[PDB]
């Protein structure tokens, strides 16, 4: 017992469909140092957000291969964990501790950004105007104490490093686990389906157009596991495409590849930083440096350090920093993502919004414009419906954002041969224009609220009353006591089968059993038959009571 | 305390009005949903705060010539001449108002900001009024409809599903009035609860085998006499129990 006891966090059983169509528990090894990186916070995070997403989306058939890109993906992002855990050459490893304290504390940096912000418009809630000196308008911060403007000069200089470091934390940190991502659906279409090879990326994907750059780059499987996927390309297009198509267009030479496969030498290079400058690859370097343009988090970093320095140029630019916290809290993050659901919905209705006040202008303008007078200067009429501009104008400004119909604010229709015709238009316009369509905003707002709940809620109803690996049903587990419990934390598990990648990773091809081959070998032909479907070893063993 | 400060001035009395809240299952419930939320409530009227801040620091850089709010021409009372009363005025008079804070600016008309101004005017109004204040009447009627999904939920569960072993109830149903004669008799919380009372009231020494065994579990902290998707029907159901 006290073996068990002991090993029992370091020991793994999982659940293969396996020859014979019979499914199979193979009991492996855990590394302590693969769970704690597994229990870290971060890729917790991550097995959640991908769980959401695959529930919300509702993938069934590949619901095993977003797990298995999930499962490659997180084992590269422990893999940057670990290489960020804890003269020339001091000079570089200065800089690469340097680039490890960013990247461990990218997260603080970010807060500590966005306190910076909020203490510099609290500096700014300060300003105050005179014409005086402290026409033309002098801004000039009012303080008693005197302090808050050299604290404002000082946060603005100190809040532009924090975000410099900001985007240098997200380039050391992300920007690998984005590149990753791209190099890998770049070599699935390139392998498994010739997207540049006996077919064509249409013009629609930017994105493979942009991608046709580092075919032919010698760095292509870079920051990617696999560096032999241009030659297993070529291997199995060279029969279609005579293999001298295929050594250009992916960026090889025959002869160099076969005389580096027999046998290679290992040059020796300099120590200057010459060698590198040269030897820098250009044409992929280009790539990444666009990927990374078009990475939308990169992005608002950007713009994060373009409203910085127009922040020196001017502080009161500092108050866009204040749309941080939507991006910071995830609740904001929630509510502004109702906001954002049925976005054009929302657009489209205030187009509506538009297209109905301009139907009601041009009713206005062709008669009733005599009530649109607009001016109490009886020798200075101010007609407002006198011409289209205008008439939209006040419509769609003044009428819409009334409470309640036009007539609110319209000269009173009475004693007039138009009267009942200008009743039942003050009446239209407020039950459609203000009772229906604002309220047709608020109602898309709201079902949207709804709606996030309802998503959340059958996320958390589909992980607790099915098995995310095979599907079963949680009543036929549960007629065993505790037995979806057991089943889903002991048999079938998701950190248990990535702690089976790790390692049959992490150990040779010469030690693995007929079992582990098995798996590894459909794991190398991305044959996802492995993993069990609507069969587990309960109902395997059923009538043997297992 | 409050009831001996209301001896130091009667008036303190009219705070012991909220014990009608605690008092009333009723006023319970609708507090509750409208405490459901809660963060999210606090949190977008922060969200208010901090938008009308950015329409203030616009409306202090420019357009602060319309915010006169003064009758008397000797006398103005520029409101946004700094970013204390401007941004006061706004997150007061303009959230409070039936629509953007263009009801009380003074009309831009006849103005080289006239466009931007009725930008300025139609963005406020569209977002600070028309969405975040039905959001959070959005929030409060969500949590109306989801405290009665609860209530739905726990009434459907205890209709449907047997506590104590958790079979479905469409297998005791095949028995006329089976799930009832099951939840009424064979497991009812009441007489488990009795079970336990029997137990402690009776001596060790006349303990039969069974209440012996269920007594030593008790005593141990092992909850497995309680059947879990096992009945005394589905025990026996091929000898028709
Ligand atoms: C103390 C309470 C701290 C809580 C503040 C919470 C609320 C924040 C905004 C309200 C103003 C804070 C305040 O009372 O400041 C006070 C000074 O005190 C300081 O200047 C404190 C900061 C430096 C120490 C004075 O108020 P003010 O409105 O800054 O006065 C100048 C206005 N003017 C520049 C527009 C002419
Ligand atoms: C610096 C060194 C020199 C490098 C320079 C490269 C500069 C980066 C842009 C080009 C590379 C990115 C790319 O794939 O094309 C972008 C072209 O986007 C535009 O042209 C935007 C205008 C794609 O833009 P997107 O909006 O991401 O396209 C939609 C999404 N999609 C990619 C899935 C289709
Ligand atoms: C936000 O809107 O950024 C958009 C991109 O960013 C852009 O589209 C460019 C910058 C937009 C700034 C205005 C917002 C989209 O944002 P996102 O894809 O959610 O990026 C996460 C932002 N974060 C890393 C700060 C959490
Ligand atoms: C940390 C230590 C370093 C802190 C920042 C130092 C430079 C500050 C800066 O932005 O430069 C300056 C230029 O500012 C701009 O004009 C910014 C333009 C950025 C690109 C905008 C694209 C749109 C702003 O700072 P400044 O010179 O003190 O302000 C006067 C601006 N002037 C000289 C342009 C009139
Ligand atoms: C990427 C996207 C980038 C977008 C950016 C694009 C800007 C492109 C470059 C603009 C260059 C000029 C800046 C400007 O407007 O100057 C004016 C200042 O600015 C203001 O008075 C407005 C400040 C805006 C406050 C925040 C609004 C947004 C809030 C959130 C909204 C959500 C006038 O200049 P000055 O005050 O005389 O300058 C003083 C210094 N000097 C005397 C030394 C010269
Ligand atoms: C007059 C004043 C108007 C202002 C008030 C209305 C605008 C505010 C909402 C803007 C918005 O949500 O933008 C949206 C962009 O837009 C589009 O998708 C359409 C282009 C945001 O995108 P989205 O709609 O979240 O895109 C995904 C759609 N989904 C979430 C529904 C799957
Ligand atoms: C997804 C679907 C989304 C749909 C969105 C729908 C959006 C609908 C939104 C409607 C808001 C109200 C618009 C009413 C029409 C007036 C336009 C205007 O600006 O004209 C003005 C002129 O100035 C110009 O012509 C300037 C250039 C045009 C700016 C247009 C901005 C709005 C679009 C007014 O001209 P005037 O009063 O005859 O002359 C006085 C002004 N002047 C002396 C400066 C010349
Ligand atoms: C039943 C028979 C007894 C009834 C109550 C008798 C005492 C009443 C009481 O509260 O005392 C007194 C003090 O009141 C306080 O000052 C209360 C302070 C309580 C703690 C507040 C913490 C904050 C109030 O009653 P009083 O003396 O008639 O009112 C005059 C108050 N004065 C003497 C302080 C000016
Ligand atoms: C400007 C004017 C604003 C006044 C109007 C808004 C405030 C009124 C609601 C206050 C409220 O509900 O407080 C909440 C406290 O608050 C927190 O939980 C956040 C701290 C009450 O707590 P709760 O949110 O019920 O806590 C449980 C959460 N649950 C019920 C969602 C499980
Ligand atoms: C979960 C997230 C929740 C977020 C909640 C967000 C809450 C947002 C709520 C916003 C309401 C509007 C506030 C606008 C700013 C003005 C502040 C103020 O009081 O300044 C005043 C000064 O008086 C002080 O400085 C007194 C101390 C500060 C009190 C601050 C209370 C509001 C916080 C005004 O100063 P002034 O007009 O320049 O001078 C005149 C007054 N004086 C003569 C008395 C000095
Ligand atoms: N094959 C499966 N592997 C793992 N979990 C499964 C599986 N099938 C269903 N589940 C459900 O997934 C749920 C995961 O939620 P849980 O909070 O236990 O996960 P966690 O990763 O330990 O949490 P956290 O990140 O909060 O620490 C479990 O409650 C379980 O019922
Ligand atoms: N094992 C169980 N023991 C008791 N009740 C069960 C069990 N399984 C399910 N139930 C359900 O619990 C419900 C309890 O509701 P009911 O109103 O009958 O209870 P009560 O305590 O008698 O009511 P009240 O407090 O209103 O007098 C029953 O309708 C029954 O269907
Ligand atoms: C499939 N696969 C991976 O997914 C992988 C890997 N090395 C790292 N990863 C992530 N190897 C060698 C591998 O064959
Ligand atoms: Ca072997
Ligand atoms: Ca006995
Ligand atoms: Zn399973
Ligand atoms: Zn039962």
């Amino acid at each position: 017992e006290s073996i068990l006891e002991y090993f029992r966090p370091y020991l793994g059983r999982i659940e293969i469909m396996g020859a014979s169509r019979r499914i199979e528990r193979i009991y492996f090894e855990i590394s302590e140092t693969n769970r704690a990186q597994w229990e870290m916070p971060q890729v917790k995070e991550s097995k959640r957000q991908f769980i959401f997403d695959v529930v919300n989306e509702g993938g069934e058939a590949e619901k095993m291969e977003l797990f298995v890109s999930f499962c490659e993906d997180t084992i590269f992002e422990m893999q940057i964990a670990a290489q960020i855990s804890e003269f020339w050459g001091e000079l570089e490893v200065q800089r690469v501790k340097f680039l490890n304290y960013l990247s461990r504390n990218f997260y603080t940096l970010r807060f500590l950004a966005l306190f910076l912000a909020f203490a510099i418009n609290f500096i700014l809630l300060f300003y105050k105007v005179s014409d005086s000196p402290p026409n033309m308008v002098y801004y000039f911060l009012e303080e008693s104490t005197g302090y808050m403007e050299p604290a404002l000069w000082c946060l603005s200089l100190l809040h532009t490093l924090v975000a410099f470091l900001c985007i240098i934390g997200y380039n050391c940190l992300k920007v690998p686990l984005v590149i990753f991502k791209r190099e890998k659906e770049l070599a699935r279409k390139l392998e498994f389906d010739g997207l540049y090879i006996t077919e064509q990326p249409g013009d629609d994907d930017v994105k493979g157009q942009w991608d046709r750059l580092v075919l032919n780059t010698p760095s292509f499987p870079s920051n990617y596991w696999d560096k032999f996927v241009k030659r297993k390309v070529l291997d199995k297009h060279g029969d279609i495409f005579g293999r001298e198509r295929i050594a250009e267009l992916l960026g090889m030479d025959l002869a160099s590849l076969e005389i580096t496969a027999h046998n290679e030498r290992k040059p020796d290079p300099p120590p200057g930083l010459l060698t590198w400058l040269m030897s820098i690859d250009v044409k992929y370097q280009i790539w990444k440096f666009g990927v990374i343009f078009t990475d939308n988090s990169f992005l608002y970093l950007g713009w994060y350090m373009v409203m910085s320095l127009l922040g020196h140029y001017n502080n009161f630019f500092f108050a866009a920093h204040l749309l941080d916290i939507a991006m910071g809290v995830k609740t904001l993050r929630t509510i502004l993502s109702s906001v954002t659901h049925n976005g054009k919905q929302l657009v489209m209705t205030v187009g509506l919004l538009a297209v109905v006040v301009y139907l009601y202008t041009v009713v206005a303008f062709n008669f009733f414009r005599k009530f649109y007078n607009k001016s109490e200067d009886e020798d200075e009429p101010d007609m407002k419906c006198d011409d289209m501009m205008t008439c939209y104008l006040f419509h769609m400004y003044v009428g819409v954002r009334a409470g309640g119909g036009i007539g609110d604010e319209i000269e009173d229709p009475a004693g007039d041969e138009y009267e009942l015709y200008r009743v039942v238009f003050d009446i239209t316009f407020f039950f459609f224009v203000i009772v229906i369509l604002l309220a047709i905003i608020q109602g898309l707002i709201i079902d949207a609220f709804g709606e996030l709940r309802d998503q959340q809620e059958q996320v958390k109803e589909d992980m607790e009353t099915k098995c995310f690996i095979c599907g079963i049903g949680s009543d036929y587990f549960d007629t065993t006591p505790h037995g979806f419990e057991t089943h889903t934390l002991e048999e079938h598990n998701l950190a248990n089968y990535m702690f089976f990648l790790m390692y049959l990773i992490n150990k040779d091809e010469t030690e693995h059993t007929g079992q582990e081959s098995y798996v590894w070998k459909m794991y190398q032909e991305r044959c996802w038959d492995f993993f069990p479907a609507g069969d587990c070893f309960r109902k395997q063993y059923e009538d043997q009571l297992s």
